[PDB]
């Protein structure tokens, strides 16, 4: 495909999609066998490999809407993938959501205009596949981790004159603050395949805990 | 309240709400005991029995955004209500959807400008309480229903000169139509009490009804 | 109708839309002659009965723009339905706006989104037929009401977090808040039948006359 | 005032609005006694007269929402003027609408962002003051006039590459298009003021003219 | 054409536009030789005449989107139009832009909804010509002039209850308010002609130059 | 900063901004003496090194709006840079406008909602800074490049549904597609520093790179 450098057949149906290339390396490396780098265009690499006797592909996505949706466009329509679990990091807005707490996306709000365009008058709330995030909750709480299902902001802009709007999300319960899952819930939905969105708690708006959130989402898809 | 007469303490911390003021009346007569009528304003009524043991109320909300949202907000912010389970109907968006099948909201879309208004510039994904998603999803799959999580189209329009944008949404996954869920789920998260919805696909664009009210007294 | 039980035929051409159904059974009990009852579907009641010779109807429509248009779009399109006359509360917004006034809506703001999805980028004035505005102001005066001809909001929010937006519009004349008027007068202007919304004050943000304000609508009507 | 060169009590309380201001000179020569002109800044020029004994001024506007904007904010604020009736001309939409009717305008619908810049996230509907469109109402039926009184399209865009938004809006009953109203009742409802537009159905997308400028007079 | 009364070939093909029709004059008494008037329909002085050897016309725009929009569509549709200079004053935001600086728009910021209407969902940010602009700014260089490219706000309301958007737009390096350029540039783009503004400092938000002004745009156009 | 793991003062004052981190690396390998690499945060490499006896960096930014964003807002308020050059590619929308053409950014059109969100109600137009874009238009006339000034759209989606809005855009003269300009020159404009981009043609919807990426250097 355009961005992608990788054969026909050589990306997994399955794949987790970090938003850093370089975790894509770091999770082929630590958690896959008989891997393969079948992507270096832009330096967004790509791997597939077995794990548990399964094939299945990590892919790095890039940061926002539009440099994820470029790869998922991809992925899904040149590369026939069927199941998508990003596996990102995440802002904490409120208190009680805490550092390395993972957090499963069941939707996401955004300040993206990506849907507007797409279904002007309407808001469009981007959903996950509920099997796979019943799979991956169901993992994360047999893992013995702190899993959060809920709400996230999915963020056009990492720098912002003011949080005011964030923090009120917080008050509407919105977890925490990332910049990719919209797009993936959108384009999923689009086109009939299964995503989730698996994220660490990296920060507050205001690794041990990594491998086993990459266990849990490998375990899902 | 203003358009609730009930004292303080006569509603249940658990709450289901259909639309429909004589469902409300149905769900109370054919389920629950010890049954007191506590609002008649408007007609809306609102009953407060018991199932299995524990107090449990039932209250019309009518149709639409602005209806739901003024007995929700009555209801959280008078009454002290925490889990609060729409019971309602639906027309299904796509073929894959079937009548008499049982939908869970996740989330929901909207045609309505109440989110915008809320918060401007951005789209805000009203999102079920997981809890009580897991809950009724599980009573619903032990009960033998067909039941569907997914997302769902909150509609300020029921007659739409077009249906177009829903065709459009079907294509994205939205499963049905219905006309409440995005100001259940947005102030239940406002007030930061549980809300889910459960509906019952009616139409296209009873004993499936009572298994869906079951399960929703079970995950109330 | 999907909404309405009553027949064909059943529901007369001259119609009172009142958002309580239970004060549609106190107006046709108190005013009407020779009435039936021809809805409970959702316990929305609607009557006919004579009123100094002439059939009228009375139909409860609920709460709000869309509980209103789904009655209103039946009335109409499955009824035949021509003359509309909403007769309802709303809530003063400003000082010279005094409880138990008679506001009879020229036209109507709202932050309903029902008419931006269809007329994108135009602000659409929905206007009340002047005919029976005309005719409702001259029964009013004749009444001996205070009648106040003018804007109003209708509104999707009953409760909102700030009433800075309804207080500026107050200051641009805005005269009270009501939920229904919008969806009214665009309808009746999208089927090239007539309709009116009169309002009684009961209430500010910051019966006898009832009775005589119902006169005045089934008079106009 | 920055676009009227007029001094303080040269202007009067009642004024009427044309959009052309060599109509203004036209109403001002044809109708008023004691007449002068008050302000020739960018030609649009503004004159002061008598009228059946009370003094009465007309001011042109130029067209289009903007500039209109600039003179009635002067108008009222700077010189405190109270009664504004814009005199115009219109397209009608519809076949029901004929040329050299005269509308009056209840409200009017628009494209421009005026309003929505001032109100986010509401509609703004512009409405006339009664008791002056109730006035030229009366003096027009009494005149024997065709008058139609209802909604009109204020437009920011004379040349519009579809029409079919214009089409939709008569399909709602929107008379005709014009290409102030929208300002001039928004302004005068902010300064609590009061305005009223009455135009004449020129084209579809004079003997008339002289008398809707009586009814406006009349009104003013 | 409906605004103006100009037969055809009584335009020429290079304009001027000034928003007040009484400077369309000056600028044909002052400037220009073998003057005609070829309209005066609205007041709305047009003049055409010969500058140093070429035909060029003057053309009065009124204020505002609307207004220049009007006579734009019409001297380009009717009149076959392909260089359009706007010649006009402007308001300075911020305290770097001098009184009597020349301002030569880039592009142009807007509160108008003329195009969002037409492109919905997107900014279209309205550009000069560029071949248009360097010609004026090299003449203006030339003159000894200070002469400012860059970016400014066209208003549709000249009037603001508050000014915070415009301080803001100021802090984006907006250097000052005026109101007919979005449309110009936008209508000259749609049709593809040549559009340019230039503009005088007269006054802060918070004659010798006007001639020297108008001969970098009669050079430029 | 979050994003970029260089010391204070590594990063010079002027800065290309490929959006191919293996761009940056290729021009820094290509074009500049005395390199280091001051950045390999998630691949996005930055380098440091000597053009003609300046310091001058480059440093990749990804693809899309939200990715330059973070990079330009912290070159900016981390490192104190203060002239910006994207250098990239574009997809033609017209036919005049041909392959490896060089296109020169004026301003930028955007489906982004990143600027609503800043100045709501208002269409906010990104301009180059002209001092930047006069001496690159200079640099690349006299290098005998074919360079266009002009619009280009800044796009969120790469893949859409319908190319109909961007074709209209064409026709209005904007030129190219490309994902970036209008984040740079926002963001360029708020902390008042100097931004531009060059592209080259490279689709429609090398020799001529390495000739576009010197008069590139030369601006900045
Ligand atoms: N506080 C935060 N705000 C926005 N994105 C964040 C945050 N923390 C982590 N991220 C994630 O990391 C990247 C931005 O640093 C994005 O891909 C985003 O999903
Ligand atoms: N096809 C449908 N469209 C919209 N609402 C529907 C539909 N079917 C059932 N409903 C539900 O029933 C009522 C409208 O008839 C609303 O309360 C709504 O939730
Ligand atoms: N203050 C108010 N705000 C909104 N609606 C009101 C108010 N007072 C009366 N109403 C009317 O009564 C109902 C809400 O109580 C709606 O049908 C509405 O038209
Ligand atoms: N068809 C029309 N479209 C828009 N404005 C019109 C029309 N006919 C007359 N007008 C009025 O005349 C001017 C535009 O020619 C404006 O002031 C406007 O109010
Ligand atoms: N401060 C200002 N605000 C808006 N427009 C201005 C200003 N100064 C000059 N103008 C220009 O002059 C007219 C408004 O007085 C418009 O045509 C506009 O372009
Ligand atoms: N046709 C195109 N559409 C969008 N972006 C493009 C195109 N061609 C090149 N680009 C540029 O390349 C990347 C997308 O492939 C973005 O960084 C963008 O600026």
């Amino acid at each position: 495909s355009v961005h992608i450098e990788a054969k026909q057949g050589e990306i997994a149906e399955s794949i987790l999609l970090p938003g850093d290339p370089l975790r894509a390396k770091y999770i082929a490396e630590t958690f896959l066998e008989d891997v393969t780098c079948y992507n270096n265009v832009r330096g967004m690499l790509g791997f597939t490999g077995t794990y548990k006797g399964k094939r299945v592909s990590v892919q790095g996505t890039g940061m926002g809407v539009p440099s994820i949706s470029i790869y998922v466009n991809e992925l899904i329509q040149s590369y026939g993938v069927k199941n998508l679990i990003r596996v990102g990091t995440c802002g904490a807005i409120q208190k009680d959501v805490k550092v390395r707490d993972v957090i499963i996306a069941m939707t996401a709000c955004t300040d993206s205009n990506m849907n507007r365009l797409t279904f002007p008058g309407f808001d469009f709330a981007p959903a996950a596949n509920f099997d796979l995030l019943k799979k991956a909750y169901d993992a994360g709480t047999e893992k013995g981790l702190h899993v959060r299902v809920g709400n996230v902001l999915t963020a056009d802009v990492f720098y912002r004159e003011s949080m005011d709007m964030v923090k009120k999300l917080g008050d509407y319960g919105v977890l925490a603050v990332e910049m990719e899952t919209t797009a993936l819930y959108t384009l999923a939905a689009k086109y009939g395949v299964n995503a989730l969105s698996v994220l660490t708690v990296s920060d507050h708006i205001f690794q041990t805990t990594f491998n086993e959130m990459i266990e849990i989402a490998l375990d899902a898809a």
